């Protein structure tokens, strides 16, 4: 559960803080940061 948080916050991180120059090769390039934890989270899973 707090992958997800962390996830957050660093993802909260870029836009309080910077003001980079485009919105879409960002947030696109974040969504594959999530597939990567979505995969930490599923070897938890099988961990479990």
């Amino acid at each position: 559960q707090e992958l997800q948080q962390i996830h957050q916050y660093i993802m909260a991180l870029r836009e309080e803080y910077f003001d980079p120059s485009i919105v879409g090769w960002t947030v696109k390039y974040y969504e594959l940061e999530e597939k990567i934890v979505s995969l930490i989270k599923n070897l938890l899973v099988a961990l479990k």
